[PDB]
C-alpha cells in the first residue's frame, strides 16, 4: 500500500506557451505552469461564461413545460435521493411553482399506479435514462414524460422526452442532474421571456459538487455562480445549513460539510427532511430541519465508525481484492466505509450487508466488470470502473468472494500517483505564488489543489501530541504532517505539499501541509535523458586522467585550471563530458555532464531582479540544480532544454 505509491514530476511546458500563459493571466512561472497544465491560457478559461449549454432535447422540454404551466397540468418532478437529485428537484419544484405550475415532489413499476392518477407532466431529476418499462405512464393513459438524468445512458434511450449531456454530440461538458435541471428552467425562463434562473445556481453548484462532476468548462462557471451566491442564498435552509457548517464560500466545504448532511437523511431513510429544507421559505422550520440533518448526519456517522471498526482489521494484506461480509451492517453507510478501506489500501473493495452489496474499485480493475465477472451470482447489479452496487443472497458469499479475487488477480496491482507541479519556491515568492493560485479555485474533481515537492534535511521538528501529528522546517518553510507510522524523519525527506496560507492570531503564514512524506525515492518525469548529471569530483578525476573534455568560455577561470592542467579540451558538440553548461543547445549528444561545488557554473545558485521573467529563469535554474544533484537524467535533460531557451 504505502510502496505502491509513485511520485510524478509534471512536465515544462514549451517557453513559448509558458510565456503566454504568464501574459495573459498575468502570473508568474508556477502559476503558469499549474494553469498550463490545467487547461487555461486565455483570461477567459478562468472565468468561462454561464451560459445556456444547448443539450439535445432541451428546447423540446422547454416548450413542452411551457404548455404545462398555461394549461394548468399537474406536474410529478421524480428526483434521485442523494444531494444531485434534491437539489435538482428543488431547483425545478422551486422554479415551476414561482411560475405559477401546479407541481409537486416525489422522491423514492409498483409506484407507476400513483404516478398516473396525481400527475399530467412527469418529471425525472437525475435518473429515467434506463427506465424503459415504465412506458405505460407514456402508454397507458396519457402522462407525458419528461427525462433528464445523466447516468449512461442504455443502448436506446427511453419513452417520453430525455435531456441527457451524453445524447447530445460534440458537447464536451458534463453536467450533473441538478446541472441539467438548472438548464432546463434557464430554457424555459428563455421561452417566457424571462432573465436566467441565477438564483438557482447555488442549488445546481451543490448538486454538482455532490456528484463529483468534473469542475472545469460551464461546470466550473456554474459552481463560481453559485458558490458566491450561498451565503445570502434565497433558499434561507441552504443558507442556513451553510452557516451551520462555517462556510468560508469554499468547494471543499460544499463537498465535505454540507452534500454530506443532504446524503446522510437520504441513506437514512430522511430524505424528505432534507428535500423540505431546500424548499422551505420559514427560517425557523429551516433551522429545526438543519438540526435534524446534523443528527442524522451524526448517526450516519457513528455507524460509520462502527462497521469501518470491525471490517479494517480484517481481509486486507495484500489480497488483490478485499471481499467482507458484514450481515448486520447497514446498507446506507458501507459505501463510505468501502472508500476508506479502498484507500487506506489501495486495493478494490468489496462489501455485503443485509443481502445488499457495494463496491469501491481503482487502477487497472473495473468495478462493474469484477461484478460481471460473477453476474449470474447475483440478483442484479450495475455500476462503473471506480463504483458499483449490487444485491445478492448471502449465501452465496464465498463463491463470490473467490470470482472476484480471482478477477482481480488477472491484473497488476493497482498504483496510486502523487502528481507534483514543480520544487517549491524559496520562502519569500511564497506569497504571490499562493495570491497568484488562487484564480484555480474552486479546486474538485476537476482540477485539484497542486502540489509542490519540497526536499531536505528537516529541523526544528517538534511533534504536537503523543503520535503521529508533528511539524518541522525544510530549507526555510514550515511543513505540518502526520508521519505516516514511525515518527521521527529520516537524515532526508521528500515531502509532496499544498502551499497554505494560515491565518492565526491576525497575521498571515505561509507554510506546507504536506499530503505525503518519504526517504528520497526515485522520481518519474523528465524528457527522454541525453544529459547524465556526474558529480564533479567523478568529473575532474576522468578530466585529468585525459578524457575527451568540456569547459565553456564562461568562468575562463576554470577554462584557465583546464590548460594549466593540459585537459583534452574539446567542444560540446564532440566531447562526452562537459565541466559546464554551452551557450547553445547541443542535442543528438549522449553526454555526462557536472557543474561543480564552488565552480562558477554551479552559480545557477544566486537570485535576480524577482517580479519579472526574471522568476522563470529562476525557476528553471532552481529546477537544473535539482535534477543534477538529485542525478536525474530526464529532469536534468528537460531542465536543460528549457535553459537553452531562457536565455535565446
Amino acid at each position: 500500500m504505502r510502496d505502491r505509491v509513485r511520485w510524478r514530476v509534471l512536465s515544462l511546458p514549451p517557453l513559448a506557451q509558458w510565456r503566454e500563459v504568464m501574459a495573459a493571466l498575468e502570473v508568474g512561472p508556477e502559476a503558469a505552469l499549474a494553469y498550463w497544465h490545467r487547461g487555461f491560457r486565455r483570461k477567459e478559461d478562468l472565468d468561462p461564461p454561464l451560459a445556456l449549454l444547448p443539450l439535445k432535447g432541451l428546447r423540446e422540454a422547454a416548450a413542452l413545460l411551457e404548455e404545462a404551466l398555461r394549461q394548468g397540468k399537474r406536474i410529478r418532478v421524480h428526483g434521485d435521493y442523494d444531494a444531485d437529485g434534491l437539489t435538482g428537484t428543488a431547483i425545478l419544484v422551486r422554479g415551476l411553482a414561482a411560475l405559477g405550475a401546479d407541481v409537486h415532489p416525489f422522491i423514492p413499476m409498483e409506484r407507476v399506479p400513483e404516478h398516473l392518477e396525481a400527475s399530467d407532466l412527469f418529471l425525472t431529476v437525475d435518473c429515467g435514462i434506463t427506465n424503459h418499462a415504465e412506458l405505460r405512464e407514456l402508454l397507458e393513459n396519457g402522462v407525458e414524460v419528461i427525462v433528464t438524468d445523466h447516468h449512461t445512458p442504455g443502448k436506446t434511450p427511453p419513452p417520453g422526452l430525455v435531456v441527457h449531456p451524453a445524447l447530445t454530440p460534440d458537447l464536451k461538458e458534463k453536467p450533473t442532474g441538478a446541472g441539467v435541471a438548472f438548464l432546463l428552467l434557464w430554457a424555459l425562463h428563455e421561452r417566457l421571456g424571462l432573465p436566467p434562473p441565477l438564483e438557482y445556481a447555488d442549488l445546481a453548484a451543490v448538486g454538482t459538487i455532490a456528484d463529483v462532476a468534473p469542475l472545469w468548462g460551464w461546470n466550473r462557471a456554474l459552481v463560481k455562480e453559485g458558490l458566491a451566491r450561498i451565503p445570502a442564498s434565497s433558499w434561507v435552509g441552504l443558507r442556513l445549513l451553510a452557516e451551520a457548517v462555517g462556510y468560508t464560500g469554499k468547494a471543499v466545504e460544499v463537498a465535505f460539510r454540507i452534500a454530506p448532511r443532504i446524503n446522510a437523511a437520504s441513506r437514512l431513510g430522511e430524505a424528505e427532511k432534507a428535500l423540505r429544507l431546500l424548499l422551505t421559505d420559514d427560517a425557523a422550520e429551516a433551522q429545526a430541519l438543519v438540526g435534524e440533518l446534523h443528527r442524522l448526519n451524526a448517526r450516519r456517522q457513528t455507524l460509520e465508525e462502527a462497521m469501518l471498526r470491525k471490517l479494517l482489521p480484517q481481509a486486507d494484506p495484500e489480497a488483490k481484492a478485499i471481499v467482507l461480509l458484514d450481515p448486520e451492517g447497514h446498507p446506507g453507510v458501507m459505501g463510505i466505509v468501502a472508500s476508506r478501506i479502498l484507500e487506506a489500501t489501495l486495493r478494490p473493495v468489496f462489501l455485503v450487508a443485509q443481502g445488499k452489496g457495494t463496491v469501491r474499485s481503482l487502477a487497472p480493475i473495473s468495478a462493474v466488470e469484477a461484478l460481471r465477472s460473477a453476474e449470474d451470482l447475483l440478483l442484479r447489479y450495475g455500476g462503473h470502473k471506480e463504483a458499483a452496487g449490487f444485491a445478492m443472497d448471502e449465501a452465496l458469499f464465498p463463491a463470490f468472494k473467490a470470482r472476484v479475487e480471482a478477477y482481480a488477480a488477472r491484473f497488476p496491482d493497482p498504483v496510486r500517483e502523487v502528481a507534483l507541479l514543480d520544487l517549491l519556491p524559496e520562502p519569500g515568492l511564497l506569497p504571490q505564488v499562493f495570491r497568484e493560485l488562487a484564480l484555480l479555485e474552486p479546486y474538485g474533481e476537476g482540477n485539484p489543489e497542486p502540489l509542490f515537492l519540497l526536499f531536505g534535511a528537516p529541523e526544528e521538528a517538534r511533534r504536537l501530541g503523543e503520535g503521529r501529528h508533528l511539524a518541522f522546517r525544510l530549507k526555510g518553510v514550515r511543513v505540518l504532517a502526520w508521519k505516516q507510522g514511525d515518527l521521527a524523519l529520516p537524515p532526508e525527506v521528500e515531502v509532496a505539499g499544498l502551499l497554505s496560507e494560515n491565518a492565526w492570531n491576525g497575521h498571515l503564514a505561509y507554510e506546507v501541509q504536506a499530503v505525503d512524506l518519504r526517504k528520497p525515492e526515485a522520481l518519474e518525469g523528465g524528457i527522454a535523458p541525453f544529459a547524465y548529471p556526474l558529480p564533479l569530483l567523478e568529473a575532474l578525476a576522468r578530466a585529468r586522467l585525459g578524457e575527451g573534455v568540456y569547459v565553456p568560455e564562461d568562468n575562463p577561470e576554470g577554462l584557465d585550471y583546464a590548460w594549466k592542467a593540459g585537459f583534452r579540451l574539446l567542444p560540446p558538440e564532440e566531447a562526452g563530458l562537459w565541466l559546464g553548461l554551452p551557450p547553445r543547445p547541443v542535442l543528438g549528444r549522449r553526454v555526462e555532464v557536472a557543474l561543480g561545488r564552488e565552480a562558477r557554473a554551479r552559480l545557477s545558485a544566486p537570485p535576480v531582479l524577482h517580479t519579472p521573467e526574471a522568476r522563470l529563469k529562476a525557476l528553471v535554474h532552481r529546477r537544473l540544480l535539482f535534477a543534477y544533484e538529485r542525478r536525474h537524467p530526464g529532469l536534468f535533460s528537460e531542465a536543460l532544454l528549457a535553459y537553452w531557451e531562457v536565455n535565446r
